């Protein structure tokens, strides 16, 4: 369970950043 | 602290779902 | 450990209503 939240803890940050960058794009182009 | 914690997690992961779910949307109009 | 992992959270968060904020500006001009 710690490493598993450990995980979902770097997944939420990938995804965020990949939010990060739509929101970007989307405000760009 | 635990439970508290992943319950900050499970709020974080479904907002930003929500997130994802309205710059999907933005993306369409 | 616990104490980086909840910084980690915050840090998350703060990116969230960041990001958050920055579509609502999109949204609505
Ligand atoms: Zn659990
Ligand atoms: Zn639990
Ligand atoms: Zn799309
Ligand atoms: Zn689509
Ligand atoms: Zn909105
Ligand atoms: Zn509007």
């Amino acid at each position: 369970e710690w490493e598993a939240l450990e995980k979902k803890l770097a997944a939420l940050e990938s995804k965020l950043q990949a939010c990060e960058k739509k929101l970007e794009a989307l405000e760009h182009g």
